[PDB]
RNA sequence: GCAUACGACCA
DNA sequence: TGGTCGTATGCC
């Protein structure tokens, strides 16, 4: 397959390198023939004679147009003639594009900021991560002793299919070395010997490689982890960094893991238990540092690091196939895709499709234009949830509401308010009209995407091969991720194919279909909807049973599916015996089997009493199973009364901006602001554990660091009341009554 | 983008 | 007793 592409400059000329793995052997293909370019839309053909002579200066070097080609391309569904201006080097375009753009016969320029390697991959039609080539994997970690990298790293731990080892400065896997220099040299020898394609880390982009470069510079080590002898190439991405290893794919899992799940804690043990359900030993850096001088508990830490290497490898085995599939589907390298945002992912996909279909790509918005489209966007339809628990309530939701709308109504800038067409669709309450005579750009690609996903699903059902089945699952989920990113692109501020009207029309169409479905389910099938959110609703019968529920629900489903247009379709996903809905996006429902699922309630909010969980679950389990609403309150009041005494024994907010920049001062911010005079260093993402003592004054005034939980009756009265006041009000029990 | 809670200030 | 503004955090 193809692993990555880059370019080096040889005698002022750019040479593309394609890293490949064919039949078990790493290979580098060189291309010296590709040339950067832009497109220029001119007042008249004549003007090229003046424009082709436009020159600039880069470093004392004159930059000239190498050659030109007149080309006919489609722009927003309409034909356009432009001039392709080629150049010698990628760096020449930034130097000369402004002068070309300023010239008076040049109406505009286009496609001037595409990075060279990506551009090469698109224009050649080359696709990374294709085929059945097997890629060797290697995971590693480092443990240091607690300014940055002043302390040495105590050990380095690596894991692969055959096992995990630890190279630190008395055990089969662990190797103990004389010094830190020897340990890093040994780790490098290990990586060179095994020669892996994928290097797996956890937060390696911003911790492990930076630390290693600092320690190598301090010890004068050439850390040539690359297959071309190169050192890791640091890169700046946003306010953070990414690290690349030439000839390999450095797979950092932290950016990927952040995008897949929404765990409150994102340390390796936390994600590992989320993904596999198994505990992971946790070792703090300070504990590891003490072992070196003492010599004791070396194995414990070496086991806490060995296990980190192993879990990093395991998470990498489980996450690499999905990213490889996304890479295949977007048409860019894994390194890029695994680190990129969904907006950029759609952009890369569309730019490839555009080059395939000879469509000229719109420019990224300028800063003024960016502000012009930064106005508020209308949200999805939500009904305030009916308070209290309900009986025999059923959940129905649309399949792919927004993609299905875009395909059914052909929503695209290409088709917006086009004149002279036989057929049109009209958006509700915003009135936009979309032509139905020819398929739009996005609607076309979206339709093919959904087609392919359906084909893959059927192939999944009919295959005997369990490996192929797992593979196709990955592929179809990748398609779902891309297809669902497409609506976001219509309203994406930085999008090239931005279309305000398309976005609002999609939202309006979604709301119309949802509310109309609810209207007819009540008016024509006698149903009450308890709660709804943008693409689905919880509704029920006043009196009926589970079998009744199902049989009756499918009548409405067929009726409405026959009336629903095209791909628009509603389905039955949830049977639930009783539901407790507290507010929008905050509910608890329990199923016929006895499982209960939580959304938005206090349980999953990071600010919460640790031990109030038992009574929270009991209140939900009594409310939802027993259905007795005084039982819930006599439970709450009995726990409160028993917490008076003779009860068996049983608060951190992150700072996002610096205290000088903070507009106000909250109780946790007063602690951090005071710490600045106390000096212990504070940074975005660190956590304020604070307490409030029983004393007169402002709440910022009385907030204290935590090291400076007693639960002696009053603690139970700190934020418990809000956590159940609305929950328990539905049943007539006031805040005052509970205490 | 929506949504929840309240912190801070002001009456 | 009632308001605005702003902060930390969860969803679809």
């Amino acid at each position: 397959m193809i692993l990555d592409t880059d370019y080096i400059t040889e005698d002022g000329k750019p040479v593309i390198r394609i890293f490949k793995k064919e039949n078990g052997e790493f290979k580098i293909e060189y291309d010296r023939t590709f040339e950067p370019y832009l497109y220029a839309l001119l007042k008249d053909d004549s003007a090229i004679e003046e424009v082709k002579k436009i020159t600039a200066e880069r470093h004392g070097t004159v930059v000239t147009v190498k050659r030109v080609e007149k080309v006919q391309k489609k722009f927003l569904g309409r034909p356009v003639e432009v001039w392709k201006l080629y150049f010698t080097h990628p760096q020449d375009v930034p130097a000369i594009m402004d002068k070309i753009r300023e010239h008076p016969a040049v109406i505009d320029i286009y496609e001037y900021d595409i990075p060279f390697a990506i551009r090469y991959l698109i224009d050649k039609g080359l696709v990374p991560m294709e085929g059945d080539e097997e890629l060797k994997l290697l995971a590693f970690d480092i443990e240091t002793l607690y300014e940055f990298a002043e302390g040495p790293i105590l050990m380095i731990s690596y894991a692969d299919e055959e096992g995990a080892r630890v190279i630190t400065w008395d055990l089969p896997y662990v190797d103990v070395v004389s010094t830190e220099r020897e340990m890093i040299k040994r780790f490098l020898r290990v990586v060179k010997e095994k020669d892996p394609d994928v290097l797996i880390t956890y937060d390696g982009d911003n911790f492990d490689f930076a630390y290693l470069k600092k320690r190598c510079e301090k010890l004068g080590i050439n850390f040539a982890l690359g297959r071309d002898g190169s050192e890791p190439k640091i890169q700046r991405m946003g306010d953070r960094f990414a690290v690349e290893v030439k000839g390999r794919i450095h797979f950092d899992l932290y950016p990927v893991i952040r995008r897949t799940i929404n765990l409150p804690t994102y340390t390796l043990e936390a994600v590992y238990e989320a993904v596999f359900g198994q505990p992971k030993e946790k070792v703090y850096a300070e504990e590891i540092t003490t072992a070196w001088e003492t010599g004791e508990n070396l194995e414990r830490v070496a086991r806490y690091s060995m296990e980190d290497a192993k879990v990093t490898y395991e998470l990498g085995k489980e996450f690499l196939p999905m990213e490889a599939q996304l890479s295949r589907l977007i048409g860019q390298s894994l390194w890029d895709v695994s680190r990129s945002s969904t907006g950029n992912l759609v952009e890369w996909f569309l730019l490839r499709k555009a080059y395939e279909r000879n469509e000229l790509a719109p420019n990224k918005p300028d800063e003024k234009e960016l502000a012009r489209r930064h106005q508020s966007h209308e949200g999805g339809y939500i009904k305030e949830p009916e308070r209290g628990l309900w009986e025999n309530i059923v959940y129905l939701d649309f399949r792919s509401l927004y993609p299905s709308i875009i395909i059914t109504h052909n929503v695209s800038p290409d088709t917006l308010n086009r004149e002279g067409c036989k057929e049109y669709d009209v958006a509700p309450q915003v009135g936009h009209r979309f032509c139905k005579d020819f398929p739009g750009f996005i609607p076309s690609l979206l339709g093919d995407l959904l087609e392919e996903r359906q084909k893959i699903k059927k192939r999944m059902k009919a295959t005997i091969d369990p490996i192929e089945r797992k593979l196709l699952d990955y592929r179809q989920r990748a398609i779902k991720i891309l297809a669902n990113s497409l609506y976001g692109y219509y309203g994406y501020a930085r999008a090239r194919w931005y279309c305000k009207e398309c976005a609002e029309s999609v939202i309006a169409w979604g709301r119309e279909y949802l509310t109309m479905t609810i209207k007819e389910i009540e008016e024509k099938y006698g149903f009450k909807v308890i709660y709804s959110d943008t693409d689905g609703f919880f509704a029920t019968i006043p009196g009926a049973d589970a079998e009744t529920v199902k049989k009756k629900a499918m009548e409405f489903l067929k009726y409405i599916n026959a009336k629903l247009p095209g791909a628009l379709e509603l389905e039955y996903e949830g049977f639930y015996k009783r539901g407790l809905f507290v507010t929008k996006k905050k509910y608890a429902v329990i199923d016929e089997e006895g499982k209960i699922t939580t959304r938005g309630l206090e349980i999953v909010r990071r600010d919460w009493s640790e031990i109030a969980k038992e009574t929270q679950a009991r209140v939900l389990e009594a409310l939802l199973k027993d259905g007795d609403v005084e039982k819930a309150v006599r439970i709450v009041k009995e726990v409160t009364e028993k917490l008076s005494k003779y009860e068996v024994p049983p608060i951190h907010k992150q700072i996002t901006r610096d205290l000088k920049d903070y507009k106000a001062t909250g109780p946790h911010v007063a602690v951090a602001k005071r710490l600045a005079a106390r000096g212990v260093k504070i940074r975005p993402g660190t956590v304020i554990s604070y307490i409030v003592l029983k004393g007169s004054g402002r709440i910022v005034d009385r907030a204290i660091p935590f090291d400076e939980k007693y639960d002696a009756e009053y603690y139970i009265e700190k934020q418990v009341l809000p956590a159940v006041e609305r929950i328990l009000r539905a049943f007539g029990y006031r805040k005052e009554d509970l205490r």
